[PDB]
């Protein structure tokens, strides 16, 4: 029968030549316990595999054609309101989306090769709100941003285990700051 490719992401992909087709092959894959089904041309198992889920939410999954990067969509069951989407690279970096009931992005999680992350919410505007990044040094930065767009608070902590800690008012102008430095010799 078929022969298994792996796909960055975790997941896997049962490639089979088609016979009632003409060069194609058939494409099955699971995850998350659901079956996606689809036919490619080539023979590496990329293409487009397509499934429903029980509430008629339409899963597309898409592996580039060097097999170097997939995307996991889920859609309402109009097939074009995004409720989800994971891209997932071979050097294991990835971004995964989440979006509101009107397909606005809500929270994105980006995960980078060093293992450095940044994970950003918005409001239901769709307007960033919050942005935290932490790096492989293990330094990390916290922003807030208020109603206007602008920035209200921030974060950063750095590898020697020191901090700034920074807010800001109605003008975009720095109102405290915390300066945290060798040992606990603050500011």
């Amino acid at each position: 029968n078929s022969v298994s490719v792996d796909l960055p992401g975790s997941m896997k992909v049962l490639v089979s030549k088609s016979s009632n087709a003409d060069g194609k092959y058939d494409l099955i894959a699971t995850v998350d316990a659901l079956e996606l089904s689809g036919t490619s041309d080539k023979n590496n198992g990329s293409g487009v595999l397509e499934g429903v889920k029980a509430d008629a939410s339409k899963v597309k999954l898409t592996i580039s054609d060097d097999l170097g990067q997939t995307t996991l969509e889920v859609f309402k069951s109009d097939g074009s309101t995004l409720v989800s989407k994971k891209v997932t690279s071979k050097d294991k970096s990835s971004t995964y989306e989440k979006f509101n009931e009107k397909g606005e992005l809500s929270e994105k999680y980006i995960t980078r090769a060093d293992k450095s992350s940044t994970y950003e919410k918005f409001n239901e505007k769709g307007e960033l709100s919050e942005k935290y990044i932490t790096r492989a040094d293990k330094s990390s930065t916290y922003e807030k941003f208020n109603e206007k767009g602008e920035l209200s608070e921030k974060y950063i902590t750095r590898a020697d285990k020191s901090s700034t800690y920074e807010k800001f008012n109605e003008k975009g102008e720095v109102s405290e700051k915390y300066i945290t430095r060798a040992d606990g010799t603050r500011l």
